[PDB]
DNA sequence: GACCACGGCGCC
DNA sequence: GGCGCCGTGGTC
């Protein structure tokens, strides 16, 4: 136990008042390096002395430092080491629980824990050349990028959504008071259980499905879809569900999350939260903003650009199909993208009996579910009742992947990111085949996730040069903010960085759009 | 108050 | 296939 400050290169531990770094109060700050722990008398002032956030959850402390106008980049983070060893290492509780430590709530102990866990995990990673490359060239630099992204935030049209809330509210009351009419009485329409009784016991409607854990009669949209004119109350419920979902999740909560000092909405990009290597967004999740329905697009317009700036949206086209062509090597699927063909449009045109010309974007979005559904083990049964109906060596790669997965316990992406799928030899078929679907999907979704992470690493410092910002990542999409006078060049540059991030056997192409709001930018 | 399981559902 | 957040119903 030594006096503050710590020497250069120590591991940091910190305690927040809450999980969100942009809203957190730094309750404590400590450091550790070689037999001693440096606890800070005043955590906020002690931030100015660190050159780097090195330790567990490094990005979170860096985001809080950017909130205070401090350039404190995140460095080594044992969480990132463990996540690359096994993507089920998602929390500091589990990592310490598994590699020799205990995740307490004292800054000093967290600094010493970060020191012990780094030495241990870094030891496990010796000889893992491809995972060390993913750590040095992707994940660790990415944590720095995501640090500035989270601290930047996005502009939100608050007064607009407040006005939209009143309009959506009264349209809800209409659908409700109606549902109560056909029901003959009032009840909590939000109550999943009360609805079941009204539908299947009082109205005697046929129960088409059962819930997973409690065996109750389901009221999901898919079930009600088959009842939407066996009775009229069903159609109103679906429209009621859609409205309350968007109002309670987006319209009302988001306006209340504008940050005092920045005046913008801030999310968190979790780097060790998925089994495939994707990022996740939380508090709030900005990777699930509505876009499907008209009302959803109304909400999407609330995401606007700063005055004098324009949003730039970039999105890889048919990304996982292009990745699939490279992973399998299918000459056909490879040649498909060499002719500039679009599978989502070709599938969407059989679905709706419409030529490729008049294929709207709502029926091609439906083709993605079909194409990617069919691709990853979709049963012939479920395909029937949603689109309303009664590539040779892809399979070769699937089996090669599953066989190798069974032999070594893990599948891997193009760059070597691993996911462990132990149930590939389970004796219960359903458990085995579910694991199989998880298994051969990971290399396709993870490679696409790798390319995107790697693109962000290469693009971000270029954006700093041009005075542009990186606002959001949506799996295979980037939302940037650039000054109006530079938006066009920024769009052309980012388009170029993303398409040539890591050449594949098929060209990567990116659709790009510019607009004052998120909807006009796509 | 907190946390939880569940059904349900928004997006990729 | 991969996520996170919703209200409800529930416990502590
Ligand atoms: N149901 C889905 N299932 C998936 O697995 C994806 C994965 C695979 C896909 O390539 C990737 C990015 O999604 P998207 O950008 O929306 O789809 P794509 O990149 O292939 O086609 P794009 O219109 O941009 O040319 O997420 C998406 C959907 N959407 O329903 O969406
Ligand atoms: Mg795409
Ligand atoms: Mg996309």
């Amino acid at each position: 136990e030594a006096p503050w400050p710590p020497p250069e290169g120590a591991f940091v531990g910190f305690v927040l008042s809450r999980k969100e770094p942009m809203w957190a109060d730094l309750l404590a700050l400590a450091a550790a390096r070689g037999g001693r722990v440096h606890r800070a008398p005043e955590p906020y002032k002690a931030l100015r002395d660190l050159k780097e956030a090195r330790g567990l959850l490094a990005k979170d402390l860096s985001v809080l430092a950017l909130r205070e106008g401090l350039g404190l980049p995140p460095g080594d983070d044992p969480m990132l080491l463990a996540y690359l060893l096994d993507p089920s290492n998602t929390t500091p509780e589990g990592v310490a629980r598994r590699y020799g430590g205990e995740w307490t709530e004292e800054a000093g102990e967290r600094a010493a824990l970060s020191e012990r866990l780094f030495a241990n995990l870094w030891g496990r990673l010796e000889g893992e050349e491809r995972l060390l490359w993913l750590y040095r060239e992707v994940e660790r630099p990415l944590s720095a990028v995501l640090a500035h992204v989270e601290a930047t935030g996005v502009r939100l049209d608050v007064a607009y959504l407040r006005a939209l809330s009143l309009e959506v509210a009264e349209e809800i009351a209409r659908l409700e008071a109606e549902v109560f009419r056909l029901a003959g009485h009032p009840f909590n329409l939000n109550s999943r259980d009360q609805l079941e009784r009204v539908l299947f016991d009082e109205l005697g409607l046929p129960a088409i499905g059962k819930t997973e854990k409690t065996g109750k009669r389901s009221t999901s949209a898919a079930v009600l879809e088959a009842l939407r004119e066996a009775h009229a109350i069903v159609e109103k419920i679906l429209q009621y569900r859609e409205l309350t979902k968007l109002k309670s999740t987006y319209i009302d909560p988001l306006p209340e999350l504008i940050h005092p000092r920045t005046g913008r909405l801030h999310t968190r990009f979790n780097q060790t939260a998925t089994a495939t290597g994707r990022l996740s967004s939380s508090d709030p999740n900005l990777q699930n903003i509505p876009v499907r329905t008209p009302l959803g697009q109304r909400i999407r317009r609330a995401f606007i650009a700063e005055e004098g700036w324009l949003l730039v949206a970039l999105d890889y086209s048919q990304i996982e199909l292009r990745v699939l062509a490279h992973l399998s090597g299918d000459e056909n699927l490879i040649r498909v993208f060499q002719e500039g063909r679009d599978i989502h449009t070709e599938t969407a045109s059989w679905m709706f009996g419409v030529p490729r010309e008049a294929v709207d974007p709502l029926m091609r979005r439906a083709a993605k579910t079909i194409n990617f559904g069919v691709l990853y083990g979709m049963s012939a049964h479920r395909l029937s009742q949603e689109l309303a109906i009664p590539f040779p060596k892809v399979r070769a790669w699937i089996e090669k992947t599953l066989e190798e997965g069974r032999r070594r316990g893990y599948v891997e992406t193009l760059f070597g990111r691993r996911r462990y799928v132990p149930d590939l030899e389970a004796r219960v078929k359903s458990v085995r085949e579910a694991a199989e679907r998880m298994a051969f999907n990971m290399p396709v979704q993870g490679t696409a996730a790798d390319l995107m992470k790697l693109a962000m690493v290469k693009l971000f410092p270029r954006l700093e040069e041009m005075g542009a910002r990186m606002l959001l990542q949506v799996h295979d999409e980037l939302v940037l903010e650039a000054p109006k006078e530079r938006a066009e060049a920024v769009a052309r540059l980012a388009k170029e960085v993303m398409e040539g991030v890591y050449p594949l056997a098929v060209p990567l192409e990116v659709e790009v759009g510019i607009g004052e709001d998120w909807l006009s930018a796509k």
